[PDB]
C-alpha cells in the first residue's frame, strides 16, 4: 500500500513502466464492460476498466483494491481468469503531455450480474456493455483495449 | 531503453514496483543454472540470472539485452517457455537497507549450451549448474528462485 504524491509518482512515471491489472468483465448478454475515461492517458477513449499495482502490494490485494475502486465491488483474485502480459505505451501521462507512459499489464477475465456492480463517477463518465463485434469495429475504443478481442493480438502475449 | 541514474532509480524502487524477467536456464544435461549474486538485494545468495525492465522497453527488447546482459548470449522471447508471473518482496535494495524493493517477475524456461555462454561477471562471483533436486535441497539458493522448481506461488500458466 503506497499512494504516491503527484511528485513522485510523476519522477516514477517518467522513469519506470507502471505494473497494472486490466479487468475484461462479461455481463448475462454476451457484452463487456468498457467506460469512457475522465483522466489521461487515453483521456476520452472507451476502455475497459484497470489501474496499477502499488508498491509492497501483492496481486491478490491490488485486485480487491482495483476491483473495488473501479468496479464498486470487491472480488478476490481467484473469481479472476489471468488472460496475459500487456504492453501499453502512451504518449502523455496523469498530468500532461510532457512524458509518456508505460504500462506492464496483466490482463483479467470474469462474468458478472450488472446489478452486482456499482459502478463508479471518479475515472469514467459512462459505461457501456459492449459486443466483441462492436468494440472492434469502433475508433473510439482505443487500441489497446480492442487488442484484447483480437486474435492477431494475442500472438506472443505472454500467458496465452 | 533508460538506464537512470542512481538518484532516479532509488526513487522508484522506494515508490513503486519494480518489472522484471527471470531465466530459467537448462543444459543439455537437465541441470540449471544459479549464479552467486554479488549485489542487493538477495547479496550473497544462489539465485537464477534476471533483471528488470526499463521504461518505454519492450519486453522483447528486454529479453534480448538481459540474456546478452546476464548470460553473455543475445536471445530472442520467442525462445523462451513463459513460466508464470512471480512477485518477489525483498527488505533491502540495491543501495542498502534503508528501504525494500519490489518485484513483479515474468519467468522464462529455455535450454542452453553451456559452451555458448559467455558468463559476466558483475552481477555473479560463481555460477553451477545444479539438478532440480539439488537446488531445492540447497539453502543457500534462494526461496525466490527455489520456487521456480516447485510449485506455485505463481500467476498464471506455464507455456505449451
Ligand atoms: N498521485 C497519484 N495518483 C495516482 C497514483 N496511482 C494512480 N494514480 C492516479 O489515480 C487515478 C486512478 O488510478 P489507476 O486506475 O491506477 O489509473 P489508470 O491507469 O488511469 O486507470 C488516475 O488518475 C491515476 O493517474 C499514485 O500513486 N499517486
Ligand atoms: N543505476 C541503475 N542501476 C540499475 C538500474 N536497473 C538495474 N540496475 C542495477 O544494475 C544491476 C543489474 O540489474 P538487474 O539485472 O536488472 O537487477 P537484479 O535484480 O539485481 O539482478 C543491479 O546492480 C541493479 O541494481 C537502473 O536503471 N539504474
Ligand atoms: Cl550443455
Ligand atoms: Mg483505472
Ligand atoms: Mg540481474
Amino acid at each position: 500500500m503506497m499512494f504516491l504524491r503527484q511528485e513522485d509518482f510523476a519522477t516514477v512515471v517518467r522513469s519506470t513502466p507502471l505494473v497494472s491489472l486490466d479487468f475484461i468483465v462479461e455481463n448475462s448478454r454476451g457484452e463487456f464492460l468498457l467506460g469512457k475515461r475522465t483522466n489521461r492517458p487515453a483521456q476520452g477513449y472507451w476502455f475497459v476498466p484497470g489501474g496499477r499495482v502499488q508498491k509492497d502490494e501483492t496481486l491478490e490485494a491490488a485486485f480487491e483494491r482495483l476491483t473495488m475502486a473501479e468496479l464498486g465491488l470487491r472480488l478476490p483474485i481467484t473469481a479472476g481468469q489471468f488472460y496475459g502480459v500487456w504492453q501499453h505505451f502512451y504518449d502523455d501521462n496523469f498530468s500532461g503531455t510532457d512524458f509518456t507512459t508505460h504500462y506492464v499489464v496483466l490482463g483479467f477475465r470474469f462474468r458478472v450480474s450488472e446489478e452486482e456492480l456499482l459502478l463508479p463517477d471518479e475515472q469514467h463518465d459512462d459505461y457501456r456493455w459492449l459486443t466483441s463485434d462492436a468494440l472492434l469495429a469502433s475508433d473510439n475504443v482505443h487500441a489497446n483495449s480492442r487488442a484484447y478481442f483480437l486474435a492477431e493480438k494475442r500472438t506472443g502475449v505472454p500467458g496465452l
